[PDB]
């Protein structure tokens, strides 16, 4: 039908990219996962309830901490409702329903709650302190606001109608490429499994030239019965260094033996997620290519030291090298092993994948997951289990098995990385990636998150752009007509703010001051942009809940940055909304967001673990979406500055530098005294849960510049863009906390008490931290060794040490940062 020929011009609109498009693929498996992915879609679709699905409820299953339960002693709490311009208070047990508030409503005094100026709802039976908005006003001290409203049409959520023992050989050809000191290039073929290469041959070493031709079979002395699904042959281009790599699955969607011709386009090199890609360079033109032959195709005692050694290796860290002797005691007592969850990775790094029967013996070892399937859902096994030492479908399954049980709260703690960890998929049709379609599908917030994530890569990264957007476009093809909506004017918007960003940006030289001409034009372009093309309202792509509208063109600059960033703020289209602040939104282009974005979530995740604990430390994870190659959006923290700022105010800007002057801008930023007290409590906290959080991610060693402060005394470091000092503890922070160098004043005492109690609370969950930050650094970041890169979480965590020896350990942290001062602060200057 023409209509959905229409309909796939919207998708591909909205994804940023054509799943149709054929050009760039050796076979057919991104349409096989295309037409695979219905089946899930679908099941999903008629599975999910329409009035809850449409209202969304953000709600959680955990229990309320102790410190917003300090904040409700009356065992009452307040929610003002408001009929039609008409607020009542009503008392409510933190256990009551918004059905029981229903009730008892009309006995004070068919519809639904919604949060004034927000796309939220307090609907379903959910006992009102599990409520994520409330537990939100709770932190901030706020009162619950509510409209009174009708159900939204579940029918606006309406869905589209959907329309043998052979040595293996491989054949080298050559390599071309159009255009390119010759000095010598070879060839290497890996067959791999997990990155772990089951075999390796080479060719002889040449001159490169813009043509090499071996036509060499290059044998390996695996059997191709032998041969593993989700093998990748890795083929490389040497010169000592390694110029040029790509990978082609030797076993197919259809468990077929891969055989024939095939003209591979490579990536070239700027270990890294990227290198693992099944998909080829789409650039035809000036990349590097190689030609490839397959000619070959169906699918009870234990001693107690040895026991003792057996469950000292399974207690390790993940990073832990295993010994092959390690391996080999692991494998022979696998059926023991098998018992204790916390062993399964290493279990399963133990097997011998280049083996046919050693594959099948691990195969009926699975078949007997009783331990495993009856055991508490533990995060940190399942992200080790999906990272990238792990390519067997149903290794990886069991881990999304243990993730099916997860709540929408806990999927949307760790949806970033999950998107993520599909880089790690060796067939893009696998269970994590339905699972994502799943669990988006189901709940809009997570569909939203989901969206946003999928497409910050399919429009950054050619590695995974394909997979991203078959991905992506089931999700659409079941999100429903109202989402879509909200998405096509989402990205209308963001891609004329980016317009405007790199319009600006352009206009101004390497001196950072803008020029009253800029501000002339930045005001002429975003008038031009408000009258016609700009939409009427948006959603918030970090805050879904927010619909922002028209442009407060006044408030709109751009700061004097090597880089120029915008400063947007934009008025709240809901008419309801119970203030009048704007929305602010910084637009920036030349930072990697996606690392900020990573950095962030992990921030989160160390967010719950310390709530698991009864601890709040006041982190601020300010929104952070990218939209595309080194540009994206910020959200924009009310009543933030930077430390720097206050420095600049009253010391001058030739890198002095003073101590009283955070307290007298706090005390004056504060209108009373009593807030002034708060605010000096909510530095201490945010200055704790930032020192620990930055030394445990190795990010401690910020510019002043880089870290901010509210007006409410709230701390939080910014622009994770990428002599030393563990963390930033300066002496203007000590003048605060009440301390001259030498004193210990009751401040600097609770600092020193809550930085242990979160350290040790992180030291909790060093193996679930640990794999986080492996599956950061392999998917965010630039270039990183396995071996030193990742092994600094082992060091920070402290790993294998007791608790007395980390206190000591973070304690004499904060000593050299109090012994210290200045110095990097000024070498920062200095170094100009
Ligand atoms: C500090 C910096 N970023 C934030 O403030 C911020 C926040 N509010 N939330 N948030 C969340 C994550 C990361 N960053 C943040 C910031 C960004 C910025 C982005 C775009 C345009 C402009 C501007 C301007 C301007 C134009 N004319 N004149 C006099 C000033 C700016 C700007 O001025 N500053 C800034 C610098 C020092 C002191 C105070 C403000």
């Amino acid at each position: 039908s023409e209509e959905s020929q229409a309909f796939q011009r919207q998708l591909t609109a909205l994804i940023g990219y054509d799943v149709t498009d054929v050009s760039n693929v050796h076979d057919d498996e991104l349409e096989f996962t295309r037409r695979g992915l219905v089946t899930p879609r679908m099941a999903e679709v008629a599975s999910r309830d329409p009035k809850l699905y449409a209202m969304h409820p953000w709600v959680t299953s955990k229990p309320l901490p102790e410190y917003l339960w300090k904040k409700i002693a009356n065992n009452c709490i307040f929610i003002v409702i408001h009929r039609s311009t008409t607020s009542q208070t009503i008392k409510v047990s933190p256990d009551d329903t918004p059905g029981a508030i229903l009730q008892s409503f009309f006995t004070k005094m068919d519809f639904v709650l919604r949060v004034c100026g927000r796309d939220e709802y307090l609907v379903g039976e959910t006992p009102i302190k599990n409520f994520q908005w409330v537990r939100h006003c709770l932190k901030n001290g706020e009162e619950i606001h509510v409209v009174l409203d009708t159900p939204p049409d579940p029918a606006l959520d309406e869905v589209r109608k959907e329309e043998c023992d052979r040595k293996f050989r491989v054949k080298i050809r050559g390599i071309d490429i159009p255009v390119l000191t010759d000095l010598t290039v070879f060839v290497e073929a890996n067959i791999q499994h997990g990155q772990q290469v089951l075999c390796q041959r080479r060719t002889s070493p040449k001159p490169f030239t813009e043509e090499v031709l071996w036509n060499v079979w290059l044998e390996f002395s695996i059997k191709i019965k032998d041969l593993p699904k989700g093998a990748l042959l890795n083929l490389q281009i040497y010169c000592v260094q390694l110029l040029y790599y790509v990978n082609l699955l030797l076993i197919d969607h259809r468990f077929l033996l891969r055989r024939g011709e095939y003209v591979l386009h490579m990536w070239q090199i700027s270990f890294n997620a990227d290198k693992l890609t099944s998909a080829t360079n789409p650039d035809k033109e000036n990349s590097m290519s190689i030609s490839i032959l397959l000619d070959n195709h169906p699918i009870a005692e234990m001693p107690n030291q040895l026991r003792k050694q057996l469950e000292a290796i399974i207690a390790t860290d993940p990073l832990n090298p295993l010994t092959a002797e390690d391996k080999e005691l692991l494998w022979h007592f696998r059926y023991e092993s098998l018992k204790h969850p916390k062993a399964y990775p290493k279990l399963f790094s133990s097997v011998k994948w280049g083996q046919q029967e050693i594959v099948a013996k691990t195969y009926q070892l699975l078949a007997r997951r009783e331990v495993w399937d009856q055991s508490a859902l533990d995060v940190g096994l399942t992200m080790q289990l999906l990272d990238c030492n792990f390519s067997d479908e149903n290794v990886r399954a069991i881990a999304v098995q243990k993730l099916e049980s997860l709540e929408d709260d806990d999927v949307l703690h760790y949806l970033l990385q999950l998107v993520q960890a599909v880089k790690f998929e060796p067939y893009h049709d696998s269970a994590l990636a339905r699972f994502l379609l799943k669990r988006g599908l189901r709940n809009k917030r997570i569909g939203h998150f989901l969206f946003w994530f999928l497409r910050s890569e399919i429009a950054q990264s050619r590695h995974y752009q394909q997979r991203f957007a078959v991905i992506l476009e089931a999700y659409l093809r079941g999100c429903g007509t109202a989402m879509l909506h909200d998405f096509t004017q989402q990205v209308q918007v963001i891609e004329m703010l980016q317009k405007v960003t790199l319009d600006i940006k352009s206009l101004s030289a390497e001196k950072y001051d803008v020029s009253s001409q800029v501000i002339s034009q930045l005001k002429q372009k975003l008038e031009n942009l408000q009258n016609s093309q700009l939409p009427e309202s948006f959603r918030v792509p970090y805050d879904p809940g927010l619909k922002a509208g028209a442009l407060a063109i006044e408030k709109c600059k751009v700061m004097a940055s090597k880089k120029k960033p915008l400063w947007l703020e934009f008025k709240c289209a809901d008419p309801t909304a119970l203030s009048n602040e704007t929305i602010g939104i910084i637009f920036k282009h030349g930072d990697d967001l996606r690392q900020d974005m990573l950095i962030l979530q992990i921030l989160r995740i160390m967010e719950s673990i310390w709530e698991t604990e009864s601890l709040d430390l006041c982190l601020l994870p300010y929104g952070c979406i990218s939209t595309g190659d080194k540009i994206g959006m910020i959200e924009i923290v009310k009543d933030a500055t930077t430390i720097a700022k206050i420095q600049q105010s009253t010391v001058g800007n030739t890198g002095a530098f003073k101590d009283e002057v955070l307290n007298h801008w706090l005390k004056e930023k504060s209108p009373t005294e009593e807030k002034f007290q708060a605010a000096v409590e909510r530095f201490v906290y945010s200055c704790a849960g930032y020192c620990v959080a930055t030394f445990v991610l190795g990010i401690g060693d910020r510019h002043n510049d880089n870290i901010m402060i509210t007006e409410t005394g709230n701390l939080f470091h910014i622009d994770f863009g990428h002599e030393r000092v563990p963390f930033v503890l300066t002496p203007d922070f000590l003048f605060v906390m009440g301390t001259s160098g030498k004193k210990t004043s009751p401040h600097f005492q609770k600092f020193q008490d809550i930085c242990v109690k979160a350290y040790l609370a992180l030291r909790h969950h060093t193996n679930l931290l640990i794999i986080l930050f492996s599956m950061m650094l392999m998917t965010g970041m630039p270039q990183l060794t396995s071996k030193e890169d990742i092994e600094y979480i082992r060091d920070a965590l402290t790993v294998g040490k007791n608790e007395e020896d980390a206190k000591k350990y973070f304690l004499d942290q904060i000593e050299v940062c109090r012994d210290k001062g200045w110095t990097v602060q000024f070498n920062w200057f200095l170094h100009l």
